[PDB]
Parts: C-alpha cells; structure tokens; sequence
C-alpha cells in the first residue's frame, strides 16, 4: 500500500491461527475489530522525519507468513526554508535538567501499552472551531526537514472551554516546557490525545475521563505566538496526523 509520512493506517488481518505481527525484530500489537469478529487490527505509524522509503512487515501464522509492503508518499504538507539551521543552542543548564526531566516522564508513559479499550465510540474534535495551523507545517534546510508542526492548532481566545476527545485515563496534568499546562489521556491500545498551551487545568492524574467532559481551558502557556488550542495524536508510539486519524478511527470505531 502506499502511506504518507506522519500518518496512521489501520492493518486488516485474518485472526485465525495468527502468531505475531513483527517489523525486524519490533512487535507490534493487536486488537480485536468490532464490527467483523475474523478479523484483527494493528496501529502502523511513519514518522515525519527520517521516514524509511519502504517497510516490510510479516504477519506470522501457524500455517503461513504472509508479508505486508509499504510504500512511504511525500504527501503535500507546507514547506518554508530557513537561513540559519541547527546550533544544539546553549541554554541553562536548569532548564536542560528540566527537558531531560520531562522527556524521560513522556517516554515512560508513551512506552506504556494498555492492552484494552479505554475509549467509548468516535472521537470529537476537542472544541468547535477551526484550525489556524495545521499539522505537518515544516521548516527545511538543504531540503531536509529541521523540524515541523506536531499537531494541529485550533483558533481559541484564553478561557475557551476544553472537551475530552474521548473517554480514557488521564496521564499528564502539568506545566512543562515547551508544551505549557498540559494534558495526555491514554485511551488503549498505545493511542494517546495530547492538549497544549492551556491556561488552566481541570483534571489530576489517574483519573478515569470521559468523552466529551471538560478537561481544561485553552490559553497561551508556553507558547510564543499567542492564544490557541494545540491538540496531538500519538499512535503506534508516533506523533501523526490528527484530523486524518480521527477519520480512519471513527470509520471503525462509530457507534
Ligand atoms: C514536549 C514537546 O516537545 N512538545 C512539542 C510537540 C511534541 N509533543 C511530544 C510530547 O509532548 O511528549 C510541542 O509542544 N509543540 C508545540 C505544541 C507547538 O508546536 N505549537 O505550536
Ligand atoms: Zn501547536
């Protein structure tokens, strides 16, 4: 098949006598599909930078293997150049300590696979507005990519309510750097919804959440230019589109 780069795609298998689903050595989980009950699915993401051109992986059964090949599409995201690149800039070591900090708490949780539903249904968009930055908007140098947009930014003025996507359990509720007052639900199965720059949080970790259900109010924390929403998917242990996710989910997923 052919797949863009920083997407999700929803692999269809035969659940009869299946072993394992491996790409090299890494595992890839599974789960059940809700509608046909033959049938199993599996989170498969390409990264933004650095995506492979071609990926095999191999679905091992007791009776067969049987090889999946897919091919990595450029996709037609937004580009700007830059005159300046990379310096590993020289920031104070107190805040170097804090990244490191922060990064290793994400790891662990990203890292953490909740072999079940947590979710109830489709997902709905966080807020009813519309986006102001979309997802993938990258910055080259020698036509390679230096950095891009993670996520997708909705338009909302300070103290805009803030809904749960989708039922889950809440991971993150603090202030970091660079993502300002955060929030991460895991919902199963490694998919985990992620709302930035808020000005005020309204959930603890732990705690059980439900769709639909305030979560926070938007805001401008740790963020440059100004107030807005910054909203995430992370799936098959990578960042990818949100708006294109939702779609593909919710096609399995409705109620
Ligand atoms: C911690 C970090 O690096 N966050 C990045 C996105 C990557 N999230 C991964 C994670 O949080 O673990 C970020 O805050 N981008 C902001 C929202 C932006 O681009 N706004 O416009
Ligand atoms: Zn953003």
């Amino acid at each position: 098949m052919e797949l863009i780069k920083g997407q999700a795609l929803f692999l269809e298998l035969d659940k009869k006598d299946f072993l394992s689903l491996k790409n090299n050595d890494k595992n890839i989980p599974t789960f059940a599909h809700p509608k046909n009950q033959e049938k199993i699915l599996a989170i498969f993401s390409l990264p933004y930078k650095n995506p492979p051109q071609n990926t095999k992986l191999i679905a091992f059964y007791k009776d067969k293997k049987e090889e999946i090949f897919i091919k990595t599409l450029e996709g037609n995201y937004k580009s700007e150049k830059l005159q300046v690149e990379n310096k590993k800039i020289f920031p104070p070591k107190t805040i170097q300590e804090r990244i490191a900090k922060e990064l290793k708490e994400a790891n662990a949780i990203y890292s953490s696979y909740t072999p079940k539903a947590l979710f109830n249904g489709a997902f709905n968009i966080p807020l009813n507005s519309f986006i102001t930055s979309d997802f993938g908007k990258a910055r080259t140098f020698n036509e390679k990519v230096a950095s891009y947009h993670s996520g997708t930014d909705f338009r909302a003025a300070t103290g805009t309510p803030i809904y749960a996507a989708n039922s889950g359990v809440v991971k993150i509720a603090k202030d970091r750097y660079f993502a300002g007052n955060s929030v991460v639900i895991d919902h199963g199965f490694g998919i985990y919804s992620q709302y930035y720059h808020l000005s005020k949080i309204d959930v603890k970790v732990g705690q059980k959440i439900k769709k639909g259900e305030l979560i926070g109010l938007s805001g401008a924390s740790g963020r440059v230019s100004g107030p807005a929403l910054h909203f995430g998917i992370l799936a098959g242990g990578k960042q990818v589109d949100p708006l294109d996710f939702v779609s593909k989910f919710n096609a399995i997923f409705q109620l």
